[PDB]
Parts: structure tokens; sequence; C-alpha cells
């Protein structure tokens, strides 16, 4: 659809706002399902279009599944293991449906994901720990035809730090009843809810330093998991109180998530104080220039790029953004310089000159989680700021528009 945010500049995000559940917490466990034929329980799930599209894909799989309130309930009835290209194309984490196929039926067809906005990204670390797995690799029809004879112990290094690439390892690993080593994984908090899963399945996950030590079973049980709060969200809410000037008690968010994003953020000028579980945020001292790189966690998110540009967008000083996890990852600097900004871009790394003030205009969102740096940015651009396909906001947040309204933002939706 068409849809798009019409945001008149101006107001001072003030008041509540509750954080919702994780989506790429969410989509692993959800995925972790296939594992078992016993019912689980997922909470704290959004609803939001990557949830919806994980549950029409494990739907097609063969489950029996409702959404409500925020939770999913499922009937792991899986009886395909093709996971159709139409649905990868849709939504590339589709491909964490090849290691919980692979552990349940020793089979899978998984459609090859094509290139990204974001990014070529490619899966060679998802297909190298299979094939050092043990299991037949083959790409045809635009399909990764995966075959394995029998589930054996494995010991894998990525060569590379990759969550989801971690993720699709564990949930085959946690069906080998063989105790297997994972070095070089991703540490997000992504996966470690992840992990949580799969040890109340009854999985045994040892984490020391990048190291994953997995003893897994081939009788994992049902469970019931309550995801962790989304951290891209919560700091975006967090960049949005600092650049506004206005001040948010986030609700349901996790300090212990956000390391990195509190430390720029008060950097920068902005402060963050703790009120039992809750976050009051606001800006402390005027804006002003800081470097920013992107590293995996525990280090700053990728994810959160986008919204520190646009908050450095208007700071004092000349700001070095370098991305060193997707580093193509700048449509949204020049959708910024639209506005007035003075961003330059430069290989892998972005330079922003502050600017006094932006200018609302039309700017194009192209990034389920980095366009939200456009919302924020039409927050306080003088005028009107016209957001288009938010479809990609709606792929990654949940009623965002809807939060934004509740602290005071004057924002609408236009269906089309
Ligand atoms: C973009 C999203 O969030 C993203 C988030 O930005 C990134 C980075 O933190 O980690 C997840 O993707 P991801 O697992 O594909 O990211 P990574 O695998 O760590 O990729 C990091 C870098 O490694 C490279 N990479 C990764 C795997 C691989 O086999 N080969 C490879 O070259 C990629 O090209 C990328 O430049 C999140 N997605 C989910 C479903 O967990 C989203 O919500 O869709």
């Amino acid at each position: 659809y068409r849809d798009y945010f019409v945001i008149r500049g101006g107001k001072p995000l003030t008041g509540k706002v509750k954080i919702s559940g994780a989506k790429n917490a969410a989509l692993p466990i959800m995925f972790a399902t296939i594992l078992t034929e016993e019912p689980c329980t997922i909470t704290n799930v959004p609803d939001l279009l990557d949830v919806r599209n994980t549950l029409l894909l494990l739907r097609e799989l063969g489950a029996e599944l409702e959404f409500l309130n925020n939770t999913v309930f499922i009937n792991p009835s899986i009886n395909s293991f093709i996971t159709n290209q139409e649905i990868i194309r849709r939504m590339r984490a589709s491909v964490l449906s090849l290691g919980p196929l692979l552990g349940r039926f020793g089979r899978a067809v998984v459609g090859l994901p094509g290139g990204c906005s974001i990014g070529a990204r490619p899966i060679d670390q998802h297909l190298k720990f299979f094939k050092e797995a043990g299991a037949d690799v083959e790409v045809r029809e635009g399909y990764v035809y995966v075959n394995l004879k029998e589930k054996r112990r494995v010991h894998f290094k990525f060569d590379l730090v990759t969550v989801t690439g971690t993720e699709n390892a564990l949930l085959y690993l946690a069906s080998v009843p063989e105790e297997s080593i994972l070095e070089n994984i991703a540490l997000e908090p992504e996966v470690m809810d992840l992990i949580e899963v799969l040890k109340k399945m009854g999985a045994h996950v040892k984490v020391e330093g990048r190291s994953a030590y997995v003893k897994g079973s081939e009788n994992l049980k049902g469970f019931t998991h309550s995801v962790i709060p989304d951290r891209i969200e919560a700091g975006t809410f967090m960049v949005g109180a600092v650049l506004t000037d206005g001040e948010i008690l986030l609700e349901n968010a996790r300090i212990n998530h956000l390391r990195a994003v509190v430390e720029k953020l008060k950097l920068i000028g902005g402060e963050v104080v703790e009120e039992n579980g809750n976050l009051r945020v606001f800006r402390k001292e005027s804006l002003r220039a800081c470097d920013i790189e992107t590293q995996v966690y525990p280090g700053f998110p990728t994810d959160m790029q986008a919204q520190f540009m646009a908050l450095l967008s208007v700071a004092k000083g000349k700001s070095r953004i370098k991305e060193n996890i997707f580093e193509h990852r700048f449509h949204h600097a020049q959708e910024l310089n639209r506005l007035g900004a003075n961003i330059t871009v430069r290989g892998n790394t972005a330079y922003v000159e502050g600017v006094e003030r932006l200018y609302g205009s039309e700017v194009y969102s192209t990034d389920l989680r980095a366009s939200a740096s456009l919302v924020l940015a039409g927050l306080v651009a003088q005028g009107e700021t016209v957001v288009r396909d938010v479809y990609h906001l709606d792929r990654g947040y949940e009623k965002l528009e809807e939060k934004l309204k509740k602290l005071g933002a004057d924002i609408e939706r236009v269906s089309e």
C-alpha cells in the first residue's frame, strides 16, 4: 500500500510511551516452535508486518495458530519443509526457517534471498555452517536444497559476526542430541532471548565470550515465553525526546540492552534517568556533535544509526558516523539533505555538519528501521514533512504514529 505520514513539526515530545516487544526476538522464537510438536505460547509479540508474515509462513508450513492481545498461541503441526520464494522476497529473515526445518525433517527447501535495499546481504555464513554440519547443500531454481543424512556434533566458527546466522545455527543444534560448539557468535539481546527459549524447550546452551556450547535433543518440549522489549524502538523514542527538547518516560524498556545508545545520547547532550524500570529522557545540554561507529552488540546498533544522524543533523559541529555493519546503509542521509541538512557520504563514513534548522518536505521511507530517522526529522523540521511509503515503518514498529501522537506529535496517517 502507499500509505504515508504528514508530520507538522514544532512540538516537543512529552509524556509516557509503552515500548513494544522486540520484533527481532519474536521472529527467531516463533521459528523455534517448528522444533517441537507441542503447543507453545509467546507473549509480548508486537503486531507489525514482519510478525504477521512469519505467522503466515508458519501456517503455510502446516501450523495452527492464533494471534491475539500481542500473544501467539501455536500448535506446531508442521507438515511441510518448503519456504517459498515469495515469502523470502517479502522478508529475507524467513531464512530462519532453515535451521528448524532441517532439525525436524533432515530436509529443507528454502528460497534464497535476493538483494536488499540495505545491502546485498549474502548468507554465505548460514550455508557454510550447514555444510560444516554435514548437510548436502545445493542451489537450484533459486532455492537452497538442504539434505542431512544424519545428525552429528558440529564445531563451527563464523568468519564474521552474524545475528541470524548465529540464530539459524542455534536453532538447528538445539535438535542435535550431541555436544556442539559455535565460535564468534552474535551476542545481541534477541539472540540471548532465543537461547532462553531453546533451553526452555530442553536444549542446553552455555555462552562464554563469543562461544556457544550446545547439547540438543530429539524430543524438544513446548514452551511459554514473554519476549524482551524492543531496544531499537526504545532508542528511537529516546532520540525523539532529545531532538525535540521534550521529556518522555519510557515504560517496559530495558536499560541493560541500551548501554551504547545511552552513552552516545549523553555525549550529544541528552539525559536518561532510571525510575524503577522506567526511563525518563530529556535534553540536558545544547546539542553537540559526536563521532559514532556502528558495531555488533554490545556496541552501537546499526539499527540506531539513522536516528542519531537525524539528531546530529541539528547539533553544533561536524559529526562522523561510520558503518561497520551495513556499510551501504545511508539512503536516509540524502533524504535528510532534502530537509536542509548538510550531510556528506564518503564510502562507509558519513559526515554531518550540523545546521540551525530543518525545512519540511517530502521524503521516502526505504528501511523498516532506519527510516524512522525521517519521522524524527519531520518532528523538528520547519513546516510540514511528508513521509512516503510508511509500509516499511509498519514492518519495523508497532503503532509508531499512534505512540508519537500520544506524546504530542502533530502527526497523521493518510491511508492510500
Ligand atoms: C534489518 C533488520 O534488523 C537486522 C539488524 O540490522 C542486523 C544487524 O544488527 O541483524 C539482523 O539481520 P542480519 O542477521 O542479516 O545481520 P547480520 O547477519 O549480522 O549481517 C551483518 C553483516 O554481515 C554480513 N553477512 C552476514 C551473514 C552472511 O552470511 N554473510 C555476510 O556477509 C552482512 O552482509 C552484513 O553486512 C537483524 N534482523 C533480524 C531478523 O534479526 C530487520 O529488522 O529486518
